């Protein structure tokens, strides 16, 4: 079929043009083998993230902010937005793809095993024999 | 726009306007482009080699050996727009030993105590001691 990083042309299967590149739209398929595809870029704001051969960029997606959340590098024709956490809280993705940030627990008393990082909240085991529980030290049944 | 040639064009060795596609991932420069309606020369990448992505790019590089050195395995084919990939068999955890760099150590069985965080590829089980201590350091 088209090798790599050809298509097929809709009008004449028997002709593969390139694929776009990350960043540009089709503006027309390339008239005949050996032949350039139009190429055009994307408007700003939106992009492709790849190897595409469509009539149009996706939008820039905004970052679903109802999670605490803050994107950190910005949606630029061929990167849709990174979102990702705010200054160190940490990424709960629940359920992926939602995800929120919530905030670093510092330890309910205990020492201090992992600390905060973006897939994970602090972890803790703790001080004087208290039963362990994630990030809180809570005794025993009591 | 602050730009030379637009996005995904290379300027040309030559005619510094000439502007050509960039050779597509998987796909090195057979030859430059022409002039500006025909498109840059691509052939597929060889057996047991690849390319990033966006190449203007002369040789395809060869692929991948994985590190028999820290305990991987190829965990995918290499092929052509992508590298062989490795990793640690199932299941030790990774120790990226500087990012580029990394080892093979084991999970643990769940050392001194009870299975807290179940162990993976990143990062090893977490445990927690039978035997209530307070971390000192890393022990009990
Ligand atoms: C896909 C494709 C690539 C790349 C290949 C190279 C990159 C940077 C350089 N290369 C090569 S092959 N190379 C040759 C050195 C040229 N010098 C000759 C002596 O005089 C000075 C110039 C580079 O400089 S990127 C890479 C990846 N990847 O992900 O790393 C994938």
């Amino acid at each position: 079929v088209c090798p790599q990083g050809k298509y097929i042309h809709p009008q004449n299967n028997s002709i593969c043009c390139t694929k776009c590149h990350k960043g540009t739209y089709l503006y027309n398929d390339c008239p005949g083998p050996g032949q350039d595809t139009d190429c055009r870029e994307c408007e700003s704001g939106s992009f492709t993230a790849s190897e595409n051969h469509l009539r149009h960029c996706l939008s820039c997606s905004k970052c679903r902010k109802e999670m605490g959340q803050v994107e950190i590098s910005s949606c630029t024709v061929d990167r849709d937005t990174v979102c990702g956490c705010r200054k160190n809280q940490y990424r709960h993705y629940w359920s992926e793809n939602l995800f929120q940030c919530f905030n670093c627990s510092l330890c309910l008393n205990g020492t201090v095993h992992l600390s905060c990082q973006e897939k994970q909240n602090t972890v803790c085991t703790c001080h004087a024999g208290f039963f362990l529980r994630e990030n809180e030290c809570v005794s025993c049944s009591n």
